[PDB]
DNA sequence: ATATCCCCGCACTTAAGTGCG
DNA sequence: ATATCCCCGCACTTAAGTGCG
C-alpha cells in the first residue's frame, strides 16, 4: 500500500504535458512545500489523501488519475470523509474487505481486540507510573489485568477486565485532581462518561474527541472503514473502529488534561452549564484544550529508526493494522512505540525540599 | 430534477464568499459560456455533469457540492462513467453488511440477480408496445425465455439469457430508427457494447452513463455498497451493483433518444468523428441528451399511492432492495411499477 | 376555568395557619407584587401556572392545594410544561379530552382549522398595509384567498390556500429588502424555511421560535396539549398546536424583522456560516431579534374593553380555544383584535 | 433502585450553585437530621417520598430533580399518594391516542382489562404458594376464578371477579401473619371508620402507594395516559391506568409486607395511634417499609434472556402494553415472568449458602 | 443564573440520548 | 480560520433533517 497525503493552503493539481504536477499546500510562515512530478508509466502511488483547507484540482489531472489507476479522497476538517474518486480496478477495496471477513471471524476478531486493549494497560501504567510528582499512594497494577486479557474467551470478556482495571484507574488519577474540581467519578449512574456536569469529565470529553478526530483522519488515510471495529461493536452512528484506535492512545489526552490542571490554566469562565445540568466548555477553554492536546500529540517519539510525531505514529499503526488484514505484515502490536519522561527538571524536586 | 452539463474548456468551479460560481467552458463559435451562481442552501440541480476537455474545480467547490448533497460526475471522450464524486456513505453498516450475506450465499445471490432481468424482460418489450406507431415487426416474445430466466441455475446462465434476448430486442428496435442513422445493433466485432460508432449507439452510451450516474446516487442514498452486485461478476472496483440496477430502468434511456429520432433534434453537426472511425456527441448533442433524459427521467408514474416521477421510483426501488436485504421488506419486486401507453 | 398565573421573582407559596398565602414573584425594579390569601372554606382557583425562576413552596402549602383540588403546573423557561401536580377528582382534564376529540372529528376539526388560518391572511394584510412608506407595487388581495377558504373540504386544500398567498406575500416584502441583504426565496428545493443560508430567513427562523415559545406558554397556560393541532397533524416532536397558534401572530415576528431592517442594526459579527453552510445567529444578533420581538411583543392593543399586550392576547385567544372547545364559548374568532398603525 | 424518603418537620430541597441540597426533617429524639448534597448530573436516586409534615421546596429544587428525571412523591398523614412530580410526557401523541382508541372500543376494552386481573391471580397463587411453610389451613383457588373472568361481559363483572378471589385471598393471607397483629380483612380506606386501620393493613396501604408511584414512572415513561385506565373507571384525574397496572405487581408489596412480618422487624415503637382509633406509621416505620419495597423490587427474574430485576420488569411490561396498543406488538401477556417459590430455608444453612457460593 | 435558528405530511434516516443488563 | 463535549451492547426514544408528493 502506497498512499500520498497532502496538507495545508494551496493545494494544486495539474497536468504540464502527460507529466502530473501536485504542489502540497503550505502551513509555515509562507515557505517552499513539497513538489511532485508523476509520469504516465511509473506511478507507484494507490491513492492520494486531500486533509486540505483551499487548492485546485484541475479536471484533465482528476482524469490522468482515473486513467492511472490512482484513487482520489477528500477529507472533511474533521477526520471523516468528504468524498472519494475510485478508479475501476483498484485493489484498494481489498483493505475495506480484509477488515470485515476479520469482523465476520470470531478466532481474528478476538485476537485483534485484545491486540488493543493490551497496549491500552501499558500506556495506562505509563500514566500513573510518571504520578511521581503526585505519590501519594498512586500504586497500579497492570500484569494482574493483562493475565485474564490473554485467556479472555469472549469481546465481552474483553471490556470486564477492560473496564475493572478502568475504575481501579480513575481513583488513583483522582489522587492528582485537587479537592474543588469535583471529580466525583468518571461514569455517571448508567456507566457513561457522556453529559459531563464536572469539569474534568468536560476537559477528558472534549480531549478524547479531538483524539477521536485523528484516528477518523488516520483511519480514512489508510483505507479502512471508520464504523467497522474489533473490539467495539458496529451500530448505527457507532464509528467503531475509531473507538478501538482511540484506546492505545488516549493516554495523550489524559497527560493533557492533567497538564491544563498542573499549570492551572483552568478557569471557571472556560465553562458554560446547560439548561439540562452539564458541564458544557466557552469557546475560551475548548481552545486550552486543543492547544495541549495539539502540543502532546505533536511530540516525537522513537520508532522505526526515526524520531516522529505522535499524530504520525497513529497513522503508522492504523498502515499497520490494515497491512495485518490484507497479510502484508504477520505481527500486529500497538504496544509499541511505549512513552515515558524523566523527573519535570531538576528544579521541581530540589525547591520542594524545603 | 435539474442536471448541469459542463462542457469545452476552461471550466471553472470556484467558491466566492459562500455563493457557488460555476462558469461553463469554451466551446460555441461567438455564443460566450453560461455563468452560474448558487447561493448556500439554494441549489435546485441533482447533479453536474462534467463532459469538458479543460477545467479547474477548486477543493471548497467539491466540499459546496457534497455539503449540498449534488452529485459531480466526470465523463471521458466517448461519455462514458470516468468517475463521480458522491457525498459519504451511510453510518448505518447493517445495509452493507446484508447486502454482503445475501451475494455470500449462492441461491439468494441467485434469487436477487433474477429480478433485475426479469424486470428488464418486462420493460424491453413495454418499450416496442409504446413503438406501435412504426408497426412492421413491434411483436415481442419476452415468456419463451422469460422461462429460460425461471430456470436457469447460475449468474452466468442469467448473463447468457440476457445476452440472447438482447440481441432479438436490438433486431426489433432497429425498425424504429431511419435507415440514414446506420445502427445495425450494439454489439462490438468480437462481444461489446463500448466503442462508439453508429450515431443513435453514441446517444445510448451517453444515456446509459446519465441513468447510471442515478444508480450510483440512488446506491449511495440507501447505504447500499455500488461494488457488491448480485448479477454483475464484474472488476473489484467496478459499480457491480449500479449495472445491476441499471438493468429495470435501462428502458428510460432508450425512450429519452427515441423522444429525439422522431421529434428531428439531432444532426451531423452535434457529432465528431473519432481518427479511428468512431463517434463523439459535440456539446451541442450532449446538452440534447442529458435535457432528453432529464424529461424522460421527470415524467410521473402512479406506484404505490402518489404518482411519483421515474426519478424518484428508482430511489424507492432501491430503497426497497435494501429493506428487502435487511428483512424489513419480504417480497422483492423490480416490475412493482410498471411504464403505461 | 379560572387560573392565577405566577411570574417573576421569589413566588411564595406558604400556610398562615389553615388559610393558603400566595406572593407572586416580582420581575420589576422593586414595585410591589401581587399578594393573594386563602381560606379553606373557599377556593374559586382551578389551578395555578407557575412560570417562574425564583420561588419558594411549603410542603403545606403543596398539600393544602391537592387537598382543595388546586392544579400546580410548573412552566419552564422555553414554554414547555417542566411538571405539574395534578389533584385527583379535578374537572381540569376535560379540557384536554375536548381538543383530543374536536380533532378526532372530521369538520368539526377543519372549521378550527379554518379560523386560524382567515386571521393569518388578515394580519399578512396589515403588515403589507403599514409596508406604505415602501409603495412600489406592495399590492396584496385577501378577499380570492378569503372566499377560497370558506369552502376548503380538507385539512390539506387549506395549506393549498395559505401557500399561493404566502408565496405572493414574501414577492411584496422582497419589495422592501436591499439587495445588500440576498432573499432568494422563503421556501427551499424542498418546499421549507428551515435551515436558512441568508440573513432575513435565519432572523424570521429565529424569529419564529421566540412566538413558538409564547405560543407553548399560553397553550400550558390554559391547560390545552401542545402536540395536538387542528389544521397542523400530530406527528412526534411536533408541537403542532403551538405551529397553529403562531399563524395569527406571525405577523408580530415580520413586523420585528421589518424593524430590524430599517435601523440597519444588523452587522456581519451577529451572524455565522456553519460546516453545512447554514446562517446561524451569534450571541450579538441573537438579541437584537429577542428585544425587537419582546418590544413589538410588549406593544397594548385595546381588545374586549382594556387596552392589553399582544403576548396577553395571545393568552387570551387560547383561553377562548379552551372554552369553545369545551362548549363553554359558542363562538370562536382569532381575526378579532385587529392591528392597526 | 433507590428511593430517598423524607420525615417530620422542617424538610429542606434548595440548590447551592448548582448542587442540589436535601435536608431531613426533625424527629429524631437527639439524633441530627441526614443531610444529602447531589452535584449535577450525579444523584443515583430514583424517587424521593415526602411523607414529613412540615418543610419547603425551592422550584430551582423541583427543576434540578425534573431535568435529572428524578420522580417526587408527597404522601397524606396516613400513607396514601396525595400527588407525584414526575418530568413531562412524550412528544409522541400517537401512542395516547393509540391506548383511548382502544378505550372507546368495548371488546378491545374488555381484552386489555381481563389481562391485567388474570396475572394478579397467578401472582396471588404464587405468594400463597410461597406461604407453603405456614401451610395450616392456606389453601387457594384462582382457577375457578380464572374461569369466571373469561366468561363476564362487561368491565362491572371483572371488578366483582376481583374483588371475589381478594377477599379469600386475604382470608389465606391472614394466616401467615400472627393474631397478636390483628390482622382481619383489607377493605382499601371505603368506610374511614374505627379500627378500620390494622397495624399491618396500614403497612400495606404505603407499599401500595410506593408501587403506584413506580407505575406512574413507567407509565410516563412510555407515553401512555395514567388517567386512562381499562379496568378501572374511577374519577377524571385519577390515575386509573396506575391501578390497572399495580395489579399485575401487587404481589411484590404483600411479598414485602409479609418478609417484614416474618422478620418481626415491626415493632409498636414505629406507629402513631389516630383519635379515631386508627393507625399510621412513625418514621421508622415508613424507613422499614420502603427499604424492604426497595430489597423486593431489585429482586431479579430472568426475563426473555436477561435476569432483569422487578423495577425494570414493570417499565418492560408497560413499554409492552405501549407497544401491543400502537400494534407495535401482536399478543399482550402480563402472565410473564413467573413468581418463583425457590428459597425454602430452615436450619439447612449448610446447602443454602452452598447454592449461591458454587453456582 | 445563560438559551429559543421550519412547521405542508408522509415515511423514512441520522445522531443524540436512555434504562437497563 | 471555524468548529470537535462517550463509546460496554441492546433496544429502544427523541429531535433533527430529508426526498419527495
Ligand atoms: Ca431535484
Ligand atoms: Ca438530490
Ligand atoms: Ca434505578
Ligand atoms: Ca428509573
Ligand atoms: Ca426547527
Ligand atoms: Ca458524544
Amino acid at each position: 500500500m502506497k498512499l500520498l497525503l497532502l496538507n495545508g493552503h494551496g493545494i494544486n493539481m495539474h497536468v504540464d504535458g502527460a507529466k502530473l504536477h501536485i504542489k502540497d499546500g503550505r502551513f509555515s510562515t509562507t515557505e517552499e512545500p513539497q513538489e511532485y512530478v508523476f509520469s504516465p508509466k511509473r506511478i507507484d502511488i494507490d491513492g492520494i489523501i486531500i486533509y486540505g483547507k483551499s487548492g485546485n484540482l484541475t479536471l484533465e489531472a482528476i482524469r490522468w488519475l482515473i486513467k492511472h489507476n490512482v484513487q482520489v479522497s477528500i477529507l472533511d476538517w474533521n477526520g471523516k470523509l468528504l468524498t472519494t474518486m475510485l478508479p475501476p480496478e483498484s485493489t484498494n477495496l481489498r483493505t475495506k474487505f480484509a477488515q470485515y471477513h476479520a469482523f465476520e471471524d470470531k478466532e481474528a476478531r478476538l485476537e485483534i481486540a485484545k491486540k488493543f486493549i493490551e497496549a491500552k494497560f501499558y500506556k495506562s501504567k505509563a500514566v500513573l507510573d510518571f504520578l511521581s510528582q503526585r505519590y501519594p499512594e498512586i500504586n497500579f497494577d497492570i500484569l494482574d489485568g493483562l493475565t485474564k486479557l490473554k485467556d479472555v474467551k469472549s469481546t465481552r470478556e474483553i471490556l470486564g477486565v477492560e473496564g475493572t482495571l478502568a475504575g481501579k484507574y480513575w481513583i488513583e488519577f483522582s489522587k492528582a485532581v485537587p479537592k474543588e474540581y469535583d471529580f466525583s467519578n468518571r461514569i455517571d449512574q448508567f456507566r457513561r462518561a457522556m453529559g459531563s456536569g464536572d469539569m474534568i469529565n468536560t476537559m477528558l470529553n472534549y480531549g478524547y474527541s479531538l483524539l477521536e478526530a485523528e484516528c477518523l483522519k488516520a483511519i480514512n488515510s489508510v483505507g479502512l472503514d471508520t464504523h467497522v471495529g474489533f473490539l467495539h461493536e458496529m451500530a448505527p452512528s457507532k464509528n467503531s473502529l475509531a473507538y478501538d484506535l482511540q484506546e492505545p492512545f488516549r493516554f495523550i489526552v489524559d497527560l493533557a488534561v492533567i497538564s491544563l490542571i498542573e499549570s492551572g490554566a483552568m478557569e471557571s469562565k472556560d465553562f458554560i452549564r446547560t439548561e439540562n445540568y452539564n458541564l458544557r466548555l466557552k469557546p475560551t477553554g475548548a481552545r486550552k484544550i486543543v492547544n495541549e492536546f495539539s502540543n502532546t500529540l505533536n511530540k516525537k517519539v522513537s520508532y522505526q529508526g526515526k524520531e516522529s510525531t505522535w499524530s504520525y505514529v497513529i497513522f503508522l499503526k492504523v498502515r499497520e493494522l490494515a497491512h495485518y488484514l490484507t497479510s502484508k505484515k504477520e505481527k500486529l502490536d500497538f504496544t509499541k512505540p511505549e512513552y515515558e519522561i524523566e523527573r519535570i527538571d531538576s528544579y521541581d524536586i530540589r525547591q520542594k525540599i524545603l
